[PDB]
DNA sequence: CGGCAAATACTG
DNA sequence: CAGTAT
DNA sequence: GCCG
């Protein structure tokens, strides 16, 4: 299935375009369908050559056929010579950390046209000038030998006042991709408790020797802090700007916290929505069961959390065969 | 036709 | 609450 | 976008 070559990569490339392009615009959805065909033709056991044979792969309609004979023909789609020269800019806009769609959508509307615009005429949260500052540096994936170095560091610094603390990188890496946007680190202990509170000896050790750049989000106040997004890079020449994210979570939601941050996204917001089918609720804290509603069916209670020691648990509960990390892309 | 790829955590 | 992010 |  999935880990396999893109027999189709001369098509994917395209309709890729228009994905993007459609998604900036706002299409989620549309934007959605590609996804979906693009995919599908991604993990094809081989090389679509008719007509017919891309309306037979589940995922793909006529409307799309019609453009993928066009490229196999003609190795020319035409709806990409027409799309409005504003996506670019909006697609250059939300590629900025803090910065999606709507703020997209408003600076392109106010005038801006380019980086340099926004650089120095629009207002600005902290987290797009940190998105801004290391734009060129965020567009770039890291080799997953790099990825592991990053795990190691926060893995090595974090075990240093705590041994006991178990470190995984997640995410894409998990999967095994063999290139990463940003290293996923999941943190937590088998004593189910000296996990608590630990972000302050963690960053504040990650920011001492230099590691840890910036922050993105981080509520360092309060105690019930569970999530982290910062930037950081190792040490030596010729070294770029790698987005960091670190979650604490109680060893008794391991299995449920692994399972999301090791997605993929598509996977996830598929596999919770058959759970609802099954009247449960899945994420990354636990897989409960349908919640205490009242008659006029608001929740009113939560439902009863279901055993998942292990990610396996979560399938079976779920009446799915487990599936590898790698075969998680979609 | 309308649903579809979710559940949740931070920031003004 | 709206927007962005996992 | 595709699908029930
Ligand atoms: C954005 C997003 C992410 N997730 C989960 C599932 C994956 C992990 C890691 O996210 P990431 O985008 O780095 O993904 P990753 O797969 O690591 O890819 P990169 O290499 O970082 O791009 O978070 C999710 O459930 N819903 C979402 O909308
Ligand atoms: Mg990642």
């Amino acid at each position: 299935s999935q880990k396999a070559t893109n027999h189709n990569l001369h098509i994917t490339e395209k309709l890729e375009v228009l994905a993007k392009a459609y998604s900036v615009q706002g299409d989620k959805w549309r934007a959605a369908g590609y996804a979906k065909a693009i995919n599908a033709l991604k993990s094809f056991h081989k090389p679509v050559t008719s007509y017919q044979e891309a309306c037979s792969i589940p995922g793909i309609g006529k409307r799309m056929a019609e453009k993928i004979i066009e490229i196999l023909e003609s190795g020319h789609l035409r709806k990409l010579d027409h799309i409005s020269e504003s996506v670019p800019v909006l697609e250059l806009f939300s590629n900025i950390w803090g910065a999606g769609t709507k703020t997209a959508q408003m600076w392109y509307q106010q005038g801006f046209r380019s980086l340099e615009d926004i650089r120095s005429q629009a207002s600005l949260t902290t987290q797009q000038a940190i998105g801004l500052k290391h734009y060129s540096d965020f567009l770039e994936r890291m080799p997953r030998e790099e990825a592991t170095e990053i795990e190691q560091t926060v893995q090595k610094a974090a075990q240093a006042f705590n041994s006991g603390l178990l470190c995984v990188a997640c995410g894409s890496y998990r999967r095994g991709k063999a290139t990463c946007g940003d290293v996923d680190v999941l943190i937590t202990h088998p004593d189910g408790r000296s996990h608590r509170g630990i972000f302050s000896r963690l960053l504040d050790s990650l920011r001492q020797e230099g590691f840890l750049t910036d922050d993105l989000v981080s509520q360092e106040e309060n105690g019930q802090q569970q999530k982290y997004l910062g930037v950081c890079r190792l040490p030596g020449p010729g070294r770029r700007h790698r987005r960091l994210d670190i979650i604490v979570v109680p060893y008794s939601e391991f299995a449920c916290a692994l399972l999301y941050f090791t997605g993929s996204a598509a996977f996830n917001a598929s596999m919770r929505a058959l759970a609802k089918t099954k009247g449960m609720s899945l994420s990354e804290h636990a897989l409960s069961t349908a919640v205490v509603r009242n008659t006029h069916g608001a929740k009113v209670g939560p439902g009863r959390v279901l055993p998942t020691p292990t990610e396996k648990d979560v399938f079976r509960l779920l009446g799915l065969p487990y599936r590898e990390p790698a075969e998680r892309d979609w």
